[PDB]
C-alpha cells in the first residue's frame, strides 16, 4: 500500500536523518516558493493510523485545514513535511511516532507508540 512504498522509497526530511518523517511527492506543484515559518497555510489531507484502525479527512468537512506553519499548531511532522512542499503538490508522509502523538499518544483517538500516515495537498500559503 501507500505507507509501505513510503517505508522503501520516501525521502528522510529530518534534520537527525532518525527516519521520523518520510516523503514522497505524488504530484509535483508550481513555482519555487516553499512556506516559511509564520505562514499561513491551506490543505486538504487525510490521515490514518498505520494499523488502519482511525482515518481522518478534511474532505468530510468539504473544507480546507488552515494553520500557521511552525507554530507547532500541528504535530512536528506537519510543521517539518508541509515546509517541504510547493503549491500545488501532493505528498505522502509517513510518521514515526516521535514526530506525531509519541509514547503518551492521545487515547482514545490515538494510542501509544502509533506510526502516522497522510496525504496532502498544499493548496496555498500566504504571509502573517
Ligand atoms: C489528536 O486529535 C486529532 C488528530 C487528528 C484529527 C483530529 C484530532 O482531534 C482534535 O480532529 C480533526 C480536527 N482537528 C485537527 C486538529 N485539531 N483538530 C489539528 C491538531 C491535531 O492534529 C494534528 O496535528 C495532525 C495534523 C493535522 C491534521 C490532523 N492530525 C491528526 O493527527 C489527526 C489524526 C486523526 C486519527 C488518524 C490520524 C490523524
Amino acid at each position: 500500500g501507500a505507507p509501505a512504498t513510503v517505508t522503501e522509497q520516501g525521502e528522510d526530511i529530518t534534520s537527525k536523518k532518525d527516519r521520523g518523517v518520510l516523503k514522497i511527492v505524488k504530484r509535483v506543484g508550481n513555482g519555487e516558493e516553499t512556506p516559511m515559518i509564520g505562514d499561513k497555510v491551506y490543505v486538504h489531507y487525510k490521515g490514518k493510523l498505520s494499523n488502519g484502525k482511525k482515518f481522518d479527512s478534511s474532505h468530510d468537512r468539504n473544507e480546507p485545514f488552515v494553520f500557521s506553519l511552525g507554530k507547532g499548531q500541528v504535530i512536528k511532522a506537519w510543521d517539518i513535511g508541509v515546509a517541504t512542499m510547493k503549491k500545488g503538490e501532493i505528498a505522502h508522509l509517513l510518521i514515526k511516532p516521535e514526530y506525531a502523538y509519541g509514547s503518551a499518544g492521545s487515547l482514545p483517538k490515538i494510542p501509544s507508540n502509533a506510526t502516522l500516515f497522510f496525504e496532502i495537498e498544499l493548496l496555498d500559503f500566504k504571509g502573517e
